[PDB]
């Protein structure tokens, strides 16, 4: 319930500790899935972007940034990996949907559709999740990794329990997301741990 | 006798096992031919984009992709390769025809044609095939090799039992292709082997 | 108290001792400020752009450009880095701001924000500096290294005491910048010390 | 004579084999000429684009391309060569020409002057020669050398026994060439032998 | 007294002995100088585009091109050297100017400022020179060096007896030169020795 519309998290160093925690209330597992956001880091090492956690499920739901043009995610354990051109550093929008009946990852850099992979087809991501940003998680909560933080600016984060079709990933890319059921920037319950600002978002 | 437009097969991961066959009304020998196709791979790897095998012969007809920008035909057992600049990754679209009288093979990339090649002038392409996406055939219809496996997306597959003129590649190419005689995107006879998804074309 | 309007410092050669010192009657600690200049060098190796010491400390406020592309701010000894797509050899503008209460410091390169960092949040910069243009301070006003020597031509600079929002940024950029109260170009005072030459600025 | 207007010719594979003789009625020993004509080849290595030998005279007047972006000119067994930025692979076109007097040598890479180069200062090219495409000579109609083979496609040839202006390079460039009174494509006269093939150009 | 309007020199091969002298009715010492010409060759040594020599001084004014992107002056045997993004092979308009009194070099590389340097404070270029295009001189008026020698043409060149303010380098970059008191490629006065041709400019 906090609308951070024009503005992102800032975690500004490499760290083991600095983390933003986001809350959603979703306890039924997911069969399908869209995740957006909009990022600018210059790290050239791997990093995660989004990390998910359940109860028993290390890697339930990842979005991992491999190095410079390879995109990564997991669906329970297992991963894909899609590749693209694109300038580093750079600011992207990055949106990956994920559909449990096909096991089919669509990952979108930049309004760009990547080639699309597959994986954990009749899955069901579990619900009561831990997600955080910042850092990669290796428990239901914590257990850090510094090789793997994130060092740089996040924004404009939706995530939906659903498939977004062309047109409304496109909508998210222009700045005019539809309204999103799991994680919603414009609603967004958060907590900050260490060192994370929050600043307006000056680089779109 | 299915309708493909707007859709693609995808081929959402490497293995040894996932193909589609493609079913053709062909019992006369080809002396000509057109083939065209869209495809969309983040492999940098060599892969199989098509593989037509007859009885008691590999490689009867075999688009294979080298390496990024080297595009192979193989008509009988022998092979003619062009090159092109290109992007990687990226979406491509390919057509190659093949003319008996001349040998004259004629790979067309984007639109754009790549340098004439040619071999066995004179030669018939047997009929009676099995025709696989997905994998490369070295046997009548079966021993694939991971190591060539297609991973990506496919759509958009026409023949023909002539040589197109520049005019009809590009027809095909903008999404208008003439009628085809061998095998037809609008009216297609597969087999779906493994773990290969119909989805929309989100990619042209 | 000399307007140096349409002019730039030019530090002809590499050595050890050509530089010029700006003087500020800068009493108080800094809690922010934003500086923003114009510079042109040809050099590949590292060099600093703008050298504040006070007694006993070192490296107290200094930009310094590690190698082409890479932007290093420290404050109190500490440092970030931030990277960028940048020509080479090209004029540049450059503006950086730091913020104590967040620890956030700016770069911006030709009027494009790079990835924020942070250190130092909570500290003052403190005052009563010895500021240098063409070496790089390892004492209060002394103990230069040639090879940290700026070679090339310096303009537009200006000192502010807080953060100037991206309006301010872009004007000084390509506009009118805002007159400046700890160090500006219309009213600088400065001496000059070893081979150091005012020249017409030619290359806007 | 054959008029081959909007036609090539296809030299399909490397061989030692397949070559074009042209046959001029010129009958005189050259003092100045120009030679024009489009290419299209994804060889790498080193060919032969003309090859002009007369009766005990090994490359009397050759043009030879030695790798990406380098071309030579031989006259009378002396050779120049000079340099251009060109994509790899594409159509080309050239023009070369060599006059006597000055021993100045001009290449035009598609409609763009190369740096001159000067030998043979006095020397008259002999007459009487075997002109061939496709293959270089050793001797006076044959000893090719597979290594030096042209694969690929010539088309719209023109020599002329002047120096042609700018002007007029660029009416050849554009498709519009002066009538030529050496070789003339709208007008030429031809043997094929081995494998080459005329077809329609459809890389302009 | 030769006006070479629309002309330049070709130096059209490697040698030691082919060079243009160029005779100036200058006599007094040159306290400051600009020297435009435009340059066309297809070099990646090391070379000397203008040689002036003076009794018993070696490089008392010299312009060398160390290797691609890297254009050095030499003052009385002192040397700087300035970088620049430039396309090889290309034709270049490269201007020049030198001020005893600051002792800055000024490079302008197709009407584009490179970075400043300063050498020879102070210092009188002597007067009387040999002034040798084609050759790197270590004598006066000789000893060439084969590995120096500049192949490619020159043309529009200018000497002034002061330093050009930008409009007039844009100038005469544009092909409005100023009148020009030193040389004066539209009042010429010069000698060929060896093998060099005077010939349309065509690649402007
Ligand atoms: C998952 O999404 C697909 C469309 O991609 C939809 O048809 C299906 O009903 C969804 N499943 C659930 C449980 O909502
Ligand atoms: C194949 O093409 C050639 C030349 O285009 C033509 O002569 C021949 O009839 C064609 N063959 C068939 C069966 O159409
Ligand atoms: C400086 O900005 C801070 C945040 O660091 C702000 O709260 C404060 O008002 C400013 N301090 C001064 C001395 O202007
Ligand atoms: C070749 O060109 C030169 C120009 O140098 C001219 O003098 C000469 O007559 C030409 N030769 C012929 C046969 O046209
Ligand atoms: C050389 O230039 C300076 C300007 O810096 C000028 O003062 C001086 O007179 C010039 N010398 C001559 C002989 O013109
Ligand atoms: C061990 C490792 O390198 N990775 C990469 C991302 C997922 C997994 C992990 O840390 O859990
Ligand atoms: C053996 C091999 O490397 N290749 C490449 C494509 C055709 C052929 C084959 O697998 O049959
Ligand atoms: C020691 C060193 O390499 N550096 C780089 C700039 C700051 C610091 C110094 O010279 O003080
Ligand atoms: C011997 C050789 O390498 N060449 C290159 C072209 C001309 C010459 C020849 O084969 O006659
Ligand atoms: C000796 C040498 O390599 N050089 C480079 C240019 C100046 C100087 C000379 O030849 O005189
Ligand atoms: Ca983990
Ligand atoms: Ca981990
Ligand atoms: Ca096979
Ligand atoms: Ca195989
Ligand atoms: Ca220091
Ligand atoms: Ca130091
Ligand atoms: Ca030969
Ligand atoms: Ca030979
Ligand atoms: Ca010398
Ligand atoms: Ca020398």
């Amino acid at each position: 319930h906090t609308d951070l519309s024009g503005k992102v998290f800032v975690f500004p160093r490499e760290s083991v500790t600095d983390h933003v925690n986001l809350i959603t209330p979703l306890e039924k597992p997911l069969q399908n899935f869209t995740l957006c956001f909009r990022a600018y880091s210059d790290l050239s090492r791997a990093y995660s972007l989004f990390s998910y956690n359940t109860q028993g499920r290390d890697n339930e739901l990842l979005v991992y940034k491999e190095r410079v043009g390879e995109y990564s995610l997991y669906i329970g354990r297992h991963k894909v990996t899609s590749k693209v051109i694109e300038k580093f550093p750079a600011p992207v929008h990055i949106c990956v949907s994920w559909e449990s009946s096909s096991g089919i990852a669509e990952f979108w850099i930049n309004g760009t559709p990547l080639v699309k992979k597959g994986l954990r087809q009749g899955y069901f991501v579990e619900a009561q999740p831990k997600i955080v940003l910042g850092q990669e998680q290796d428990s239901y909560g914590g257990k850090f990794d510094r090789s793997q933080s994130f060092v740089g600016e996040i924004g404009d984060l939706y995530m939906w329990d659903s498939v977004l079709p062309p047109e409304n990933i496109l909508s998210a890319y222009q700045g005019t997301p539809l309204p999103a059921n799991i994680l919603d920037w414009q609603a967004l319950n958060y907590e900050i741990r260490g060192y994370v600002i929050i600043k307006p978002l000056v680089w779109v």
